[PDB]
């Protein structure tokens, strides 16, 4: 559940874009805080919010989690990323989970949508979740 006080493509910069992140215990805190269990598995693209906008304003693609939309856009190069694995599944509490952190490296899938009232008026079309990256 995104929180509402977000929008979709907030929420997603949030959760998914960071140039340089500092350790991922860290940066997952502030996400955790809304959540009821800790996440899982997050990713961090080394990018800019304004670099993934491009991406998609590129030709669009079935989303291959669900290609029934036919509104997702994939990166045309590899960029940098963070991996964040979630070290206490289910065993501590959802206030005191720790991380571990991975690089990596590839191409990304977002799927983008036209901006909500809230968002800034410079981007008519944002990028809202996250579909995979290969
Ligand atoms: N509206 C949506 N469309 C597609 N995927 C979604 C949507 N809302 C949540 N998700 C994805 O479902 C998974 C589980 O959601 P949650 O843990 O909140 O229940 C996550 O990978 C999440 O992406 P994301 O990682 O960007 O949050």
């Amino acid at each position: 559940m995104r929180p509402p006080q977000f929008t979709r493509a907030q929420w997603f910069a949030i959760q998914h874009i960071s140039l340089n992140p500092p350790r991922c215990t860290i940066a997952m805190r502030a996400i955790n805080n809304y959540r009821w269990r800790c996440k899982n598995q997050n990713t961090f693209l080394r990018t800019t919010f304004a670099n993934v906008v491009n991406v998609c304003g590129n030709q669009s693609i079935r989303c291959p989690h669900n290609r029934t939309l036919n509104n997702c856009h994939r990166s045309r190069f590899r960029v940098p990323l963070l991996h964040c694995d979630l070290i206490n599944p289910g065993a501590q509490n959802i206030s005191n989970c720790r991380y571990a952190d991975r690089p990596g490296r590839r191409f990304y899938v977002v799927a983008c949508d036209n901006r909500d009232p809230r968002d800034s008026p410079r981007y008519p079309v944002v990028p809202v979740h996250l579909d995979t990256t290969i």
